[PDB]
């Protein structure tokens, strides 16, 4: 019982700085789009069509980020200390030229890209200069995220957590000064972001250097073997990032049949689910470094107990949230929209699907755990099964049988199955590591 009491406290200490950090990363877009909306309906439109290429950049840095925390933490647990810090340096370099090249082709192909997006011609003139400064800000934030990943890979979420809170406040402060005071317009938003992320890097990188968590002496470092280890995780991880938007392109057609109010209500419903799962979202970044280290240290029993502690919190925590959401469903629904038609559909959503977020959270958790064990294809399978085998089919069946209410019932059932399938997938994955048992 002292084992589960020690692990629960550790998981808590690792999670809460990421709980504050998730919200901070979150607000960068909401704060930026807030100030730019003041510039007119057209600059605000330019930001809207920046959202897709942002998902691409975000998906890449996360895909790599998941890979680094998995292989480096495992290397540390295995005692391969020098190899770990060599890996950290390699990631910073590989992440640098990689994102830079991606930012290149995105700009060279912006006119066909905006074409597929269905962007108006009036928008094109703005993107031609705004994406110049924005892609620079996206690259800088990527580098900061990589240093964040190295810190997490070394078992630290505190420094990334505070730096997420620092840079976000900085971006809030700097935006009006650059946008309005300096009369830079929409580019001032991107430029202020660069400075904000630049301050973070200027803080985290020297501190990483002190602890020697990064190294660029690669004489005895097998580079091709290291990039193979990273690519094995990073590849499938990026593929998983593509599944939710590719699921929406199916899901949107179904919701379109229920009218304009139902579509708007679904958008508000998704935004709420994201907020109700910030704890699990914080645990998808705090838990994997712990798992990876334990796997390398051959502490299998700790992994078993740590995951079970994590699972029991999520299941109980989301049940309470679902309960509180229920009794305040009507004032919550009428707070988020002024349109009556939308309020009533959102209300129906808030009393049906939040109870399923406990199971969905486990599904999210097992995906990150699988990646932490190095089982990137298991993690990809769970994500693919969640959306295409369980979620969308249940959404369709519910809508067909019992309309807009049944569709929400479908979301409920789909999440319970997905989470139960995820738990079964994790169990099978941990049994593969039993050769290291004690």
């Amino acid at each position: 019982q002292t084992s589960t009491s020690s692990l629960a406290k550790q998981l808590f200490q690792m999670t809460w700085p990421m709980l504050f950090g998730v919200l901070s990363l979150m607000s960068f877009q909401l704060v930026d789009s807030a100030f730019i909306g003041q510039l007119g309906v057209l600059p605000l439109a330019a930001q809207g069509f920046t959202m897709p290429i942002q998902m691409v950049i975000i998906g890449i840095q996360v895909g790599l980020g998941i890979a680094t925390t998995a292989v480096i933490s495992r290397a540390i647990g295995a005692g391969k200390t020098e190899y770990a810090k060599q890996l950290g340096g390699l990631v910073i370099v590989i992440g640098g030229i990689g994102v830079a090249l991606i930012a290149l082709v995105l700009y060279l192909l912006r006119q066909p890209l905006l074409g597929l997006l269905g962007a108006p011609e009036t928008v094109f003139a703005i993107i031609d200069h705004y994406w110049l400064w924005w892609l620079a800000s996206a690259w800088t934030g990527a580098m900061l995220y990589f240093y964040y990943s190295v810190c997490r890979a070394n078992g630290n979420t505190l420094l990334p957590g505070t730096l997420m809170m620092v840079t976000s406040v900085l971006n809030l402060i700097l935006d009006p000064i650059f946008i309005f005071t300096f009369d830079l317009g929409i580019d001032g938003a991107a430029i202020a972001t660069i400075i904000a992320f630049g301050v973070g890097i200027a803080i985290v990188a020297p501190k990483v250097a002190q602890r020697q968590w990064t190294s660029y002496q690669w004489q005895d470092l097998n580079i091709s073997q290291s990039l193979t280890a990273l690519g094995h995780i990073m590849g499938p991880a990026m593929l998983s990032q593509l599944l939710p938007p590719l699921s929406s392109m199916f899901a949107t057609k179904l919701l379109a049949s229920f009218g304009t109010a139902a579509v708007a209500a679904w958008a508000l419903g998704s935004r709420f689910e994201f907020f109700a799962l910030v704890a699990v979202l914080a645990m998808t970044m705090s838990l994997p470094p712990m798992i990876g280290r334990m796997l390398g240290a051959k502490e299998i029993t700790h992994i078993r107990q740590l995951v079970r502690i994590a699972c029991q919190f999520v299941l109980g925590f989301q049940l309470l949230i679902a309960l509180v959401t229920y009794v305040f469903a009507t004032p919550l629904a009428e707070l988020m929209t002024s349109e009556t038609e939308v309020s009533q559909i959102l209300n129906l959503h808030l009393v049906i699907v939040p109870i399923s977020l406990g199971a969905l959270g486990i599904c999210m958790l097992m995906v990150s755990v699988a990646n932490a064990l190095g089982k990137s294809y298991v993690a990809l399978t769970i994500s693919a099964l969640r959306l295409f085998a369980f979620y969308l089919p249940c959404l369709w069946l519910g809508a067909h049988f019992y309309g807009i209410e049944g569709l929400f019932i479908g979301a409920l059932v789909g999440n319970i199955i997905a989470g139960w399938a995820a738990w079964l997938a994790y169990q099978k994955a941990l049994r593969s590591e039993n050769l290291y048992f004690q």
